[PDB]
């Protein structure tokens, strides 16, 4: 037997003997930290439970399985290993994904007071990864702090590959479903950046109705040429919400929320606030591109059926 089993709270992790001393570290299914005897270093292990239980799970599991192996960048997860304990296609039940062990989630980092030095290096790293995915034909469209991990030395990796549930970081074009470009991902990075400053979710809501409301109060009702690109029915809903004027960015992010103890930090606040207002733009036509955000002075400092899916996945776990 090359495997063994151990409980981590009703979740049985049956894993290769190389992986030792399991300990839970997250569930946004189930993920463990472990020592890997062969590599003499620490790894994270995530177990997909019967990832082929429906079209949804199976389509994502399969796509993420393929790409994670297929895509190669320092700011994007990669697998050190993939395995299933089950020996046959018939008995096949679970997939385990193994990655280099990271120390924290982005939720955790946003809770800290952070300097511009670390906040800007984290943003720089999201743009690089997001940049990379785009160059590969992957527009993510679902960036959030929970699918982004961090090491103590502030190196950052994106954990998943997007759409092909936390909704706060989704762009207007996703909230309204209207067809998107690469810079749909820039909205999300703008939401993340803002939360880092404000320490509250920029656009919360029970659903997309409340959500869009939060967007228009703070940013104001968008201009006419933006509306002209919304389909008849959604366009009607948008134009008919009470129209707001929309706070400016100094009001949205008062100096209070920035270090003002030196000139460096004063300049850095100004630049930060300037980038937030290019990212947090409702109309994609007028929202900043990834390549440009990487140029910003705040940033540039760092330059088909349950049966069928089962088999498709299995092959890929075999491979
Ligand atoms: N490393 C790491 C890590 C997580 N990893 C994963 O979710 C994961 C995703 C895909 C493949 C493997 C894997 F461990 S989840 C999580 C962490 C670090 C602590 C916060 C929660």
């Amino acid at each position: 037997n090359q495997f063994y089993s151990v409980e981590v709270g009703d979740s049985t992790f049956t894993v290769l003997k190389r992986y030792q001393n399991l300990k839970p570290i997250g569930s946004g299914g189930i993920v463990c930290a472990a020592y890997d005897a062969v590599l003499d270093r620490n790894v994270a292990i995530k177990k997909l439970s019967r990832p082929f239980q429906n079209q949804t799970h199976a389509k994502r599991a399969y796509r993420e399985l393929v790409l994670m192996k297929c895509v190669n960048h320092k700011n994007i997860i990669s697998l050190l290993n993939v395995f299933t304990p089950q020996k046959t296609l018939e008995e096949f039940q679970d997939v385990y994904l193994v990655m280099e062990l990271m120390d924290a989630n982005l939720c955790q980092v946003i809770q800290m007071e952070l300097d511009h030095e670390r906040m800007s290096y984290l943003l720089y790293q999201m743009l690089c990864g997001i940049k990379h995915l785009h160059s590969a034909g992957i527009i993510h469209r679902d960036l959030k702090p929970s699918n982004i991990v961090v090491k103590s030395d502030c190196t950052l990796k994106i954990l998943d590959f997007g759409l092909a549930v936390t909704r706060y970081y989704r762009a207007p074009e996703v909230i309204l479903g209207m067809g998107y470009k690469e810079n749909v991902d820039i909205w999300s990075v703008g939401c993340i950046m803002g939360e880092m400053v404000r320490h509250k979710i920029l656009f919360p809501g029970r659903d997309y109705i409340d959500q869009w409301n939060k967007v228009i109060e703070q940013l104001g009702t968008p201009c006419p040429e933006f509306m002209k690109k919304l389909q008849p029915t959604v366009r009607n809903y948008v134009e008919n919400r009470p129209k707001y004027a929309g706070l400016t960015f100094p009001k949205l992010f008062p100096d209070s929320l920035f270090p003002a103890d030196s000139e460096h930090n004063k300049l850095k606040a100004s630049q930060a606030r300037d980038l937030l207002s290019k990212m947090l733009v409702i109309d994609p036509a007028k929202r900043i591109s990834v390549d440009d955000a990487l140029q910003h002075p705040y940033i540039n400092v760092w330059y088909h059926t349950i049966e069928e899916w089962k088999e498709l996945i299995y092959k890929e776990v075999m491979n």
